[PDB]
C-alpha cells in the first residue's frame, strides 16, 4: 500500500466480489469519494459513458489513458461476446494496477492493454493489432494530447463514417482547442453532455463527436 493507486487496488480485493465488474466499480468509487479523490471517470459521469455505449454498441473501442481500469472494467462489462476493447497507458506502474483490476473483474478476455505512449502505439494500431476502423474511442489521457491524437487517428485512417469520440474532462479542468476544432469543423457532429466533476459538485461535461467523413 505504498502509492494510491495500490491502495485503490488492494480495497477491491479486500472488499469486492471476485468476477464481479459492478462490485470492483462500487468499492473503486466509494474508496475514492470517502477516503483518497482520484481521476476515475467515476459513478455519475459513468452513466453517461454507459449510455453512449448502448445506444452506438462499439464491437472495436479504443481507451486512451487506463490509470487503475475503472473505466476499462465499466465499458468492458457492457459489450458482446467478442468484442475488443485495446486500452493505451504511459505509465508502468499503473499499467500494472490495471491488469490486476481488470483479471480481478472477470472482464480479461474482453481487454487488451498496452503500456506506451498514445501518440507511438496509433500508428501501429492497423500492422500491429489488426485493427481495420474503430467504433468508438474513450479520450481521457493528458487533455494537451486530445487534439493531437484526434488528428493522428484520422491521418492513420482509423476512423470511419460513424465512428463515435467520447471525451472527459472537456470544462475541468478542459480542452478548449479540442472542443474549438470538433464543434468548428464539418467532419464532427457534437453533442455536449454537462455533469460534475468525478465525487465532487465542480462543474464538468463530455463531449460526443461523431466522424462525418474526410
Ligand atoms: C484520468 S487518468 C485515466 C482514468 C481512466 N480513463 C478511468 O476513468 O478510470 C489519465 C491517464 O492517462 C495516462 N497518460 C497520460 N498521457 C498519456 C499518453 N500520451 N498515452 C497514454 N496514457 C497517457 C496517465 O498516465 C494516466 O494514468
Ligand atoms: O485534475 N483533475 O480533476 C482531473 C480529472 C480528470 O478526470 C482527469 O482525467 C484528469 N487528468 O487526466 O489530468 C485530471
Ligand atoms: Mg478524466
Amino acid at each position: 500500500g505504498d502509492t494510491k493507486e495500490q491502495r485503490i487496488l488492494n480495497h477491491v480485493l479486500q472488499h469486492a466480489e471476485p468476477g464481479n465488474a459492478q462490485s470492483v466499480l462500487e468499492a473503486i468509487d466509494t474508496y475514492c469519494e470517502q477516503k483518497e479523490w482520484a481521476m476515475n471517470v467515476g459513478d455519475k459521469k459513468g452513466k453517461i459513458v454507459d449510455a453512449v455505449i448502448q445506444e452506438h454498441q462499439p464491437s472495436v473501442l479504443l481507451e486512451l489513458g487506463a490509470y487503475c481500469g475503472y473505466s476499462a472494467v465499466r465499458m468492458a462489462r457492457l459489450l458482446s461476446p467478442g468484442a475488443r476493447l485495446i486500452t493505451i497507458e504511459i505509465n508502468p506502474d499503473c499499467a500494472a494496477i490495471t491488469q490486476r483490476m481488470v483479471d480481478f473483474a472477470g472482464v480479461k478476455d474482453k481487454v487488451t492493454l498496452v503500456v506506451g505512449a498514445s501518440q507511438d502505439i496509433i500508428p501501429q494500431l492497423k500492422k500491429k493489432y489488426d485493427v481495420d476502423t474503430l467504433d468508438m474511442v474513450f479520450l481521457d489521457h493528458w487533455k494537451d494530447r486530445y487534439l493531437p491524437d484526434t488528428l493522428l487517428l484520422e491521418e492513420c485512417g482509423l476512423l470511419r463514417k460513424g465512428t463515435v469520440l467520447l471525451a472527459d474532462n472537456v470544462i475541468c479542468p478542459g480542452a478548449p482547442d479540442f472542443l474549438a476544432h470538433v464543434r468548428g469543423s464539418s467532419c464532427f457532429e457534437c453533442t455536449h453532455y454537462q455533469s460534475f466533476l468525478e465525487y465532487r459538485e465542480v462543474v464538468d461535461g463530455l463531449e460526443k463527436a461523431i466522424y462525418k467523413g474526410p
